[PDB]
């Protein structure tokens, strides 16, 4: 596994509201990640960060949104 943005359908990040919360966090627990949080430094914005990952889930890559 490893630390990145989730992604969310279709191919789209997820955007987080509350980055002094654990919002990113439980999100991407919610994937069979160990952690997460808001990340302000994005090339897309503010997309949630995740860590700890596994490669069955699909992270926020170069390509068109649904």
């Amino acid at each position: 596994a490893r630390d990145a943005y989730i992604a969310k359908p279709h191919n789209c990040v997820y955007e987080c509201y509350n980055p002094k919360g654990s919002y990113c966090n439980d999100l991407c627990t919610e994937n069979g990640a160990e952690s997460g949080y808001c990340q302000i430094l994005g090339k897309y914005g503010n997309a949630c960060w995740c860590i700890q990952l596994p490669d069955n889930v699909p992270i926020r890559i170069p390509g068109k949104c649904h």
